């Protein structure tokens, strides 16, 4: 530890601080991804790759870890930035590129984890998760349900993705959460809040981006952190098609 | 404005207009940094934030500052951050630590209020009995490390005083034990809570509860929600009920 870890204490123990200090970590996607660093980043997790080929836009500010005098530079520089400024010797290495079917298999070589962050738009999300199981790096999905955080998390040799993907049609968030809201109400513990919103969203006449809040940015980086440590801790985890839904409501 | 964009549906134009100016009190820069940001960038522009400390390197474990601002004022550097998020955020600071003689002065004005004072500073409960008399419901925020405890104190509901025994002093220590203790007697036993109390009581040294980032940024949508919550109207628990959220829900 250091005094800057200090507080960690009881909850780690030196060796797992020193752990996950160099536990080399992949995250695709600066976006929700950026706050889900800070968290991660503070906890002591200090050798991170982000990759993202965006601009920071005036819409991120209400949910993303960026400034006013950010906007119009690479998401990628002004995370590097700020998270360089909370710990000047962390690892923080950055790739202002977007991810391709050529690209994606180097980047992601050589990291014991990743956070799958990656907009369904590109070409790479599920691609992204196929190499991670055939290297044995497991990959968090977290996504922002407005009051709640969501982390699902691809095991190595479990069910990915696709097995909600439907052969033949497009895959997006909008099919994660319909998973989720089905799955609780299978389960007797209907999110009605999450259904709601859902039905707004769809029933939207205009085609929009599905609506984020900083609640569930700010909750999901916690939970991200914590599924981090136990991974790299070798503690138990919840795989897909079991997840992780975190609200006020609950 | 085109920063509120993504905050479509969930809130519409009215309560993003209402949230804008509801003034709120933070007591405390610590936790309460965390607090600010994610409650500024959800909508909340009129935040006024007191605290006497300076920033120190064990605070960035879990709060809102980095290693440029070690040495200089919570509030100063707090403030620095939420201006450039928002430069026309309506940000007031005050460098001063709160006492019997300026705590109500304080309190006077504003709607809700953030109580995230340490238990060794004179007011922590003095700051609810004001907030009480004057209808300014309080919110308790605690880190949990994995989890996030949020309490309110409602004017007219039980203070903390009810979970305090007259003759000994009273701190989070004591918020926490109540919580694993309701747990296990509701039959939900939080067994990592009971866990770490237990390390910490059985230490050597008397040193500060620890408190992880996770926790923090946690208790940090809790609030922000719960905010959102009272200055809409919407219904919520007050104390001696809570707000317990963790990665098992
Ligand atoms: C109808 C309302 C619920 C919509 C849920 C979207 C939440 C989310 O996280 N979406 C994306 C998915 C791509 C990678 C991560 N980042 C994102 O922003
Ligand atoms: C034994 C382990 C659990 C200890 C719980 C401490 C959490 C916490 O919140 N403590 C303080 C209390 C003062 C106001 C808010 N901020 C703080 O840092």
């Amino acid at each position: 530890m250091k005094h800057r870890y200090s507080r960690n204490r009881l909850y780690l123990n030196p060796k797992e601080q020193e752990l996950i200090k160099d536990y080399p970590i992949l995250l695709g996607g600066a976006g929700i991804g950026s706050i889900i660093a800070e968290c991660a980043l503070r906890f002591g997790f200090e050798n991170i790759t982000i990759v993202d080929g965006d601009h920071v836009e005036n819409s991120n500010l209400n949910r993303q870890n960026y400034t006013e005098g950010d906007v119009s530079v690479n998401k990628v520089e002004a995370i590097k930035a700020r998270l360089k400024s909370i710990n000047s010797k962390a690892n923080i290495k950055i790739h202002n590129c977007f991810l391709t079917s050529d690209n994606v298999e180097e980047y992601i070589k050589g990291h014991k984890v990743a956070i799958n962050a990656l907009d369904f738009s590109s070409e790479v999300p599920l691609l992204f998760d196929e190499i991670c199981q055939k290297m044995d790096i497991p990959v968090l999905h977290p996504y922002n349900l407005g009051w709640g955080g969501l982390v699902t998390i691809i095991s190595p040799k479990g069910l990915s993705l696709n097995s909600i993907a439907k052969k033949g049609e497009k895959f997006n968030e909008l099919n994660v959460v319909e998973y989720v809201s089905s799955y609780m109400r299978f389960w007797g513990k209907p999110q009605e809040w999450l259904e709601d919103i859902i039905y707004k969203f769809k029933n939207e006449r205009e085609k929009l981006s599905p609506p984020q809040l900083s609640v569930g940015s700010w909750v999901v980086a916690g939970m991200c952190t914590h599924i981090l440590f136990n991974i790299a801790t070798q503690r138990e985890i919840k795989s897909f098609p079991e997840f992780y839904l975190s609200s006020l409501e609950g």
